[PDB]
């Protein structure tokens, strides 16, 4: 039948996790989503001519490391992990974010993909250098993203979906 995908988008509190899934899912941007609030969505999506559905969790609370949460975040398949341009300390937190996902799954292969968000932005802090040699040292993609225009959106949610697909190969 037609396959699932569980994605997760997890990254420091202002990054805009919310707005780029809600971007993702209804075409429009939400500037002020209540940072405290966690929902899911779902999407029916065709990716290389295969039809499939995205089951999305869009995180909230990023620091709950209970024996519950942790179950929780074990049934994603794949992770966006996402930090803003205009944050250093958000793209420094990237490190923490890859290593409980690697603790989590109880793997060193885990489908992710790093996503700078807010390139609509006149201003960064982060070099996309920096991050284009993070992402290679993962052996991950890197996506530049901006809720705000859409610009990179799909490709964020697909090159994960994408990634998703390779390691169950
Ligand atoms: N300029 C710009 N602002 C954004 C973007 N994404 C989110 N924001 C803003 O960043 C703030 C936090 O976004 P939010 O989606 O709540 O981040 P979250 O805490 O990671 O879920 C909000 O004020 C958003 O309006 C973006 O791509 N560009
Ligand atoms: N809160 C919370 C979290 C866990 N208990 S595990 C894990 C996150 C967020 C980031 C991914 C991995
Ligand atoms: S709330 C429904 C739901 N839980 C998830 C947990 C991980 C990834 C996607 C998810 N969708
Ligand atoms: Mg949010």
């Amino acid at each position: 039948g037609m396959t699932e995908y569980k994605l997760v988008v997890v990254g420091a509190v202002g990054v805009g996790k919310s707005a780029l899934t809600i971007q993702l899912i209804q075409n429009h941007f939400v500037d002020e989503y209540d940072p405290t609030i966690e929902d899911c969505y779902r999407k029916q999506v065709v990716i290389d001519g295969e039809t499939c559905l995205l089951d999305i969790l869009d995180t909230a609370g990023q620091e709950e490391y209970s024996a519950m949460r942790d179950q929780y975040m074990r049934t994603g398949e794949g992770f966006l992990c996402v930090f803003a341009i205009n944050n250093t300390k958000s793209f420094e937190d990237i490190h923490h974010y890859r290593e409980q996902i690697k603790r989590v799954k109880d793997s060193e292969d885990v489908p992710m993909v790093l996503v700078g968000n807010k390139s609509d932005l006149p201003s960064r802090t982060v070099d996309t250098k920096q991050a284009q040699d993070l992402a290679r040292s993962y052996g991950i993609p890197f996506i530049e993203t901006s809720a705000k225009t859409r610009q990179g959106v799909d490709d964020a949610f697909y090159t994960l979906v994408r990634e998703i697909r390779k390691h169950k190969e």
